[PDB]
């Protein structure tokens, strides 16, 4: 019996131990100390209790699930997935996670320290899957919560390289579910064709979920893949920080986004992206409003580094039959972004900010306002015609740009003959610096191409920092665009040789509450009078001008044109110059035309 | 004897072990390997060495203290507080921590990995307490240091929900003391009525202390609670990053602040706050200047998200009989903040920046300068009368605002008939965007209400981005406010219909070194002369004007008023217009009035 | 035999264990569970397998190397360096690391959890060393990679205080080598005279290497030390975050830099520096371009706090016989920096941004462009003559400044009679706020001292916020500096009493594509005519002026000078004023002179 007890599975339970021989310490057994930790080895055994080695011909799923289920039953703990081994998963889970194509069911308070590698076996080729699932019911609305579940370590989740079998399939790494205080830290997710790597929350249910110091590498690989967002943040008070995202696939340049921020008080910070179509969507979907209300507010995209092929930040909000979503109180700051090398029009239209339609193309459902875009840099190579600081493609209730540096083809753009957004409260401060990479590339183009239904309560203060005489105009409003209660200015620097600076194809600058200024060339004739003598414009399209002043030198000795002008009822400009000697004078002069400024 | 040895507490000390059967590895005993780790179980035992189960009727204090004391004696290590259990504390500690109402005494090099839960028992109801204390003497000035002490894990400190018994009591979670290289990471502090959750340092003594990835939830619950600051940073080279702070109590909206930054080279970054009165104080108290000098400099509040009811950042500095505190070299950047939904005047006056008096109400002791506030967003709902970008309530030696977006009732405010601050070096750049939420709400109010003793070396460049004809003025200086060596401008956009733009109730704009411009309506009469003809203002209050220019169109054919004006000794404006046909002219015109700009 | 087996090193291999008595768990032996972890104790033994205690007379090197080598052979894991002990290293390693003066060779997948202390023994006094080396060959070009190697914990690497023996020696803490997914977290590096603490990558080979939450304290101590950079980042997709850097040595104020960012997609964030010469270099060395190309792009320096004695960020790029390096797409944001207290000229010239020559002094090899410097604060005490926002000492292809607050002696500076940079695309937005600390200190100095060969496509919008009548000028161009296609403006506020505002010593403001404005004092005489009457300047150096306007009041009743002026062919200004009564008038007036603006 002594020997038999010691050799039996209860042997460690008979060997005494006291910490460091301290007579004040608990008199324990070895088993009690070993029981303070737990690994997959404690469950990775045959029906006789003999350990099984992991490998490509072993399905580790049931063993990991048994470990999770047991630790849960004791109120939680942390299960180690050992280093130096690859643990393969080769079958679906059962029960509530089956409605999610789930492999492993996560449980509250049960953390996973992944030090080794978790691979998917070829069972999963061409099939849907969600590797780790925190829902406990196939219907998320009927699911319980997942709380206090953290996945962390130096290890790896490898999706086996398998393509999707059909575009309608879904694949995920970690779905925390209705998740409260859950996180992923340090993990590398790689080698897949998946929809998401990590999802947080469900339709606003959850809180305090985070993804930190994770790597996401090569997670789209086929034309079958319908769509990819690496992290979907669908609960408030949650976010992504200090992560690395990389794709190499052509497909990823057309379909993949790094982050979705879909509920209030969410953030995306300090991360690096390469090879993606898109950086982040910041969106309130009415269809996702159940758990945390109808407003996405306190949305922060800061201090990221990106090389993308489409758009960096995409804003949206939409409606359902019974709910209306709203997006407000957003900050986009400190990001350094560029469109990677590509042919013009070879990926979705390049942009720093996109105001996008809804998923069904509607541009008249959005309620997006109180956005601050400040202190960012954007660059697109000179060949990329389709590059803009903002593509403004749906109704906009406000967006403010201050102190950014935008070096791309367009500043503000929307395609003509497409949507006709209603724009309010678009503010483009004079402190936005417009780069010169695309100088000479702009034939036929307007730098600010105001292809909108209407613009109200808006400010566009254009400041060039180099010449680009190729552009048709600095800013153009088609006659279809109403303009009211707005300030539009074009600083004169680098504009002396421009044929057109600001263009109002419907004469909209004449509006009662339109405040404008821009340079123009004007032909003047004087009267014959020696001495103080009036000069008048030969054209009559200045009835809107409140004052104008000279931007040209006077090469003459015997007279000078007026330094300043106002107008007359018939639309001429008039000012008082000086004839040292009499005579009718005729001059062409560059003027700053001003209205109410 | 073999069997007896094995079953005894030294048994593990007799069972040999060699790592992985490696013949090159140390020949050890099992006990040596078990001795590499340590948990509360190794000390949580009765006088006979039998383990005690934790629970609500067990006081775990003495056992945890014994563990800390023993590990300290070996030069440190990390004690695990096991997952799956709640460890209750039910008595005060003894010795040096007793003067701090202490429960547990922390010791140098002894880290706590809290995986389970630490609860306070009802012994503590209505009483003061500090759960973990790093002082070793009841007099902090006589205390030794705490160094290299880190508290981390997935676990919880729960304060038991108990109210304070008297407002004069103090409660804390972690007081590191005179703390060098100490930190808290990952811990949830919840369910309390406390003064602080964590304090770092003591009166400038300490260094390199941090709070990272912690949660602070529902830490004020009663009207008895005098005051709450969740983290008090009282040593240099220290800070708070990536934390979550939430309150639900009405009381918290009136009393609670998230962070105190009280010594140089301190920071508060990347955190989310909801339900608090205040975000952070940035203060140099003379009474706290012993350990790190009399200056708080290199103070950083960046990239936070907040919903508060009072003020986001509060600046201060003060004096004692023998020490003077100074605050300088501060940056507040990238924050997105809003005043939560509340009635006007129902909480402390809403503000992004407050320049506050000292704790005894004095407004003439401060030395605050070299502050940069840039790239932040602030919003307050339209009903909140008491909302301002800056409430400037005490003497200010400098503060600079660049490229912020402020959407609230006031830009600059101080209450009339209260303090009369002396203001120097207040810079409000034109790149600050003024939102429109409060348009139409401003009857009787001045957007910039300059209720100061004096303003010098200051810049206010007002730029509207929508109309608000309800306001009395854009900026007003009462006659009691001296103004000198300053630049005050009001851009004309959205101002055509304003009765008052800039108001100087003491004619201060006439100062020799005052540089101003703002719009006004002026009535002009001309002489009868055909040809070049002067126009003169009918009022005589323009003796300060250096130039003026038209902001109005000229509806006439037969004449034009001057485009530009200067003045005359008697205070009229004068300019040269043009009478195509003679006659006395009378016009009303909107002018930009300029002085030295 | 039972007893002998149990007492032998295989004893633990005979004692059965089953986790928590769970009948579903693996039937293991105690040794299997102990084998899940590994420490230095498992290798720190004599040839008979008896444990050796560490200490100052024990060389732990061979034991730690044996541990690393063994764990590597099993596919990796984490070796604990135990707390409560100091482990001394006292000899060089052997093999591939010997060409790097290496002590310990790191291996892939083998992490080090340093909880205790690692000290260098006096064997290393006056000698080179690299403590941990990830190269596997003495020739880095012939080295294999290091991957998945993480060093972390609460412990310490102490360099023993030893001085360098010769300036040509190199010393390092961690050289990861050709390093992929390697990191250091939490470690304190202290007490040394070293070249680097940590190097990441080798000549562009590597990826995803990081330094987080580390401390670097007193790592230069002698005049022998040639040069120090605490972290050298020489692989892409890598960076430094949330670290603390401190020096106390006089030598460090002249030689030490905190960070080198030398490859694309690298970052330096959230860190605090004190006592260093320099903050960070951001450089593309042609000599380092092998692994990741010839371009350093996506370079981010954000949200740091620093007290330095030289320059905060230094930009560079250079060439070799066959490679050309390029630097572009850089952002420097949110930093708060100051030059520490020191005498003028007592350390390298103080600067926020330096555009530095190459290591051999060449100023005509650089290709630096697309840089955004925004939302930073800089301060230097008033005595520090040698302090500038930017020292622009080498060719510059672009740099943009928006919304910074610079409080130092110079805004833009280069020494006269030194290099003559070619400058393109230097943009200084009007939103940069110029502080007043150095007011009254600027006798003989130009605030913007444009000591360049040429300036093109540049913008300098000078805005003062207080007077400084000591300065010679706000901006000066020597006649040797060509100026073209540029915008130079001096706002009038605080300039009324300045003798010189903008100075063009070669009359460069007359260029066809130069856009300028600045204040000047001008003497005017009128004709005798009653009524509208011309005024003309008595000097003739205004042939470049397109318009001018009054900045002065008119003290006269009987006449007024013109509000606005243009010029004439002979270089006079001319405008139309008004003589109520006739007579020749003579006045001196402050004008805003304008050219093409
Ligand atoms: C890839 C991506 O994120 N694309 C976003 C786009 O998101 C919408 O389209 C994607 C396409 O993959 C998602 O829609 C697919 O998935 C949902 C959800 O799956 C079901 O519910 C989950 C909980 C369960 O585990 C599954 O087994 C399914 O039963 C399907 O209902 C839908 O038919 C399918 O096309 C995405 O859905 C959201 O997904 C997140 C993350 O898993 C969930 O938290 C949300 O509950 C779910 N929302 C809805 C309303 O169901 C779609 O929302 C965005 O719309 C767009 C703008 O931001 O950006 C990208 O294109
Ligand atoms: C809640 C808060 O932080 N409020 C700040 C306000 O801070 C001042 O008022 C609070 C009120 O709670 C503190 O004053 C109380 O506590 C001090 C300190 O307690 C004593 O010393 C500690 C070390 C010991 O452990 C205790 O047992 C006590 O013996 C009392 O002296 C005082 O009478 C009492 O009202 C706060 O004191 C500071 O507290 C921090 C954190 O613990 C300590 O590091 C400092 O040493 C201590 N300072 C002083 C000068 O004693 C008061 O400073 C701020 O003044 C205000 C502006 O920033 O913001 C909030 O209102
Ligand atoms: C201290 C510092 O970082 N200074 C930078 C300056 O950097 C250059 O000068 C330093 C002086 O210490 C380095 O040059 C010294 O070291 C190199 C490299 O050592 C050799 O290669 C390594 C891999 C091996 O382990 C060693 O045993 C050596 O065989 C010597 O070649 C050189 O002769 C010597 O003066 C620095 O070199 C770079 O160092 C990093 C970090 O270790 C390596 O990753 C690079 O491969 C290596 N580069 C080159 C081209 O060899 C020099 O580049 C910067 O130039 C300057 C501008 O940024 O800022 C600071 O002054
Ligand atoms: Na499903
Ligand atoms: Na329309
Ligand atoms: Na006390
Ligand atoms: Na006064
Ligand atoms: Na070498
Ligand atoms: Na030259």
């Amino acid at each position: 019996q002594f020997r038999a007890i010691i050799e039996s599975p209860e042997g460690a339970g008979h060997v005494g131990y006291q910490y460091r021989r301290n007579t004040g310490s608990t008199m324990r057994m070895v088993s009690d100390v070993l029981d303070e930790r737990v690994s997959l080895w404690d469950f990775h055994c045959d029906p006789s209790g003999n350990v099984i080695q992991p490998g490509p011909n072993v399905d580790s799923r049931q063993y990991l699930q048994a470990a999770i289920d047991y630790v849960s039953s004791n109120g939680g703990g942390t299960i180690t997935i050992p280093a130096g081994y690859t643990w393969y998963l080769g079958s679906y889970g059962v029960g509530g996670i089956a409605g999610h194509s789930g492999i492993i069911q996560l449980r509250s308070n049960v953390n996973l320290n992944i030090e080794g590698r978790i691979h998917l076996s070829p069972f999963f080729d061409l099939k849907p899957f969600q590797v780790f699932v925190g829902f406990d019911n196939g219907d998320p609305a009927s699911s319980g919560n997942l709380e206090n579940c953290h996945i962390y370590g130096h290890g790896v989740v490898d999706f086996g390289g398998y393509e999707f079998g059909a575009s309608s399939q879904l694949r995920n790494g970690v779905a925390f579910g209705r998740s409260y205080n859950c996180s992923v830290t340090g993990i590398t997710f790689q080698n897949g064709d998946v929809t998401w790597a990590i999802t947080l929350g469900w339709n606003g249910y959850g809180s305090n979920c985070y993804v930190r110091k994770c790597r996401f590498i090569n997670l789209v690989n086929s034309s079958v893949n319908a769509d990819h967002s690496t992290v979907y943040v669908n609960c408030p008070y949650s976010g992504v920080e200090s992560c690395y995202f990389s794709m190499s696939s052509s497909f990823a340049r057309n379909i993949a986004c790094s982050v979705q921020l879909h509920q209030h008080d969410t953030f995306y910070r300090g991360s690096t992206v390469n090879g993606y179509c898109r950086g982040a969507y910041v969106v309130m979907h009415a269809a996702e409003a159940a758990g945390a209300g109808s407003y996405a507010y306190n949305m922060q995209v800061e201090n990221n580094i990106a090389v993308i092929y489409g758009q960096f930040v995409i804003l949206g909000s939409d409606v359902t039959a019974t709910v209306s979503g709203h997006l407000n109180d957003v900050i986009v700051s400190g990001n350094i972004v560029s469109i990677g090398e590509r042919a013009a029009f070879s990926a979705p239209f390049g942009a720093f900010i996109d105001i996008g339609p809804d998923n069904s193309g509607a541009s008249n459902v959005q309620d997006i306002q109180r956005v601050l875009v400040t202190g960012n840099s954007f660059y697109a190579p000179a060949n990329i015609t389709d590059s803009a600081a903002i593509t403004l493609r749906a109704n906009l209730n406000g967006c403010t740009f201050i102190a950014n540096n935008f070096d791309c083809r367009y500043m503000v753009y929307n395609a003509p003959g497409t949507t006709s957004p209603v724009v309010q409260n678009l503010v483009w401060d004079k402190s936005n610096v417009i780069g010169g990479t695309h100088a000479n590339q702009r034939a036929g183009q307007n730098l600010f191409d105001m292809q909108f239904a209407s613009v109200v309560n808006s400010t566009i203060e254009v400041q060039l920092s180099c010449e680009d005489l190729s552009m048709f105009s600095c800013i153009l409003f088609p006659a279809s665009c109403q303009l009211s209660y707005s300030k539009i200015t074009v600083d004169s620097a680098w504009t002396k040789s421009m044929s057109n600076t600001a263009v109002f194809e419907g004469n909209q600058q004449a509006g009662a509450n339109v405040y404008v200024s821009y340079p123009a060339t004007v032909n003047l004739t004087s009267y014959n009078t020696q001495g103080a003598v009036p000069f008048f414009s030969t054209d009559t399209n200045y009835a809107w001008v409140t004052s104008a002043y000279s931007l040209s030198i006077n090469e003459n000795l015997d007279f000078s044109p007026p330094a300043t002008y106002t107008n007359k009822a018939n639309g001429q400009l008039v000012g008082v110059g000086y004839n040292e000697i009499g005579g009718v004078r005729s001059v062409s002069v560059r003027l700053m035309l001003q209205r109410q400024v």
